[PDB]
């Protein structure tokens, strides 16, 4: 990238994951956390015993994602790069595939969080996600609160 243009795509290293959408990189050389834009798992704090539904398979789908991804990019988007948390908001790319595309992909994590003008890959997001739905991967199962103790 001799100039700038749209966005700035960088390099990355994977260094300890904790949920599907929040994974620890390493950005310039410095430890950092990272979390999916435009995504958001479905409740993965796992507190003690989970929810027994979706805890234990977000977070290890992108555990073992990047872990065994060749390489680990990020794309920081035109707006803000760090959220309030501290947190750096870009695309993550394993093996030249968008991994935030992977989780809408097997339905692990929706849509969710959108803030202009961080949302230029919402548009890609978006009709990912709606495949997930009529794929009925895992959180697109069933559509009601009744009967699930
Ligand atoms: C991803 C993202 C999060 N946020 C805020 C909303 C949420 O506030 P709260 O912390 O009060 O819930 C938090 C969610 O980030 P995470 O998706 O990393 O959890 O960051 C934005 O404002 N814009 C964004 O693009």
């Amino acid at each position: 990238a001799t100039s700038t243009k749209k966005l700035h795509k960088e390099p990355a290293t994977l260094i300890k994951a904790i949920d599907g959408d929040t994974v620890k990189l390493m950005y310039k050389g410095q430890p950092m956390t990272f979390r999916l834009l435009l995504v958001d798992t479905p409740e993965t704090k796992h507190p003690k015993k989970g929810v027994e539904k979706y805890g234990p398979e977000a977070s290890a789908f992108t555990k073992k994602m990047v872990e065994n991804a060749k390489k680990i990019e990020v794309e920081f988007d035109k707006g803000q790069r760090t959220d309030k948390y501290g947190r750096g908001l870009a695309y993550i790319y394993a093996d030249g595939k968008m991994v935030n595309e992977a989780l809408v992909r097997q339905g692990l994590a929706k849509v969710a969080y959108v803030y202009k003008p961080n949302n230029t890959h919402e548009q890609l997001l978006r009709k990912s996600e709606a495949q997930a739905k009529k794929e009925k991967l895992n959180i697109w199962s069933e559509d009601n609160a009744d009967s699930g103790q």
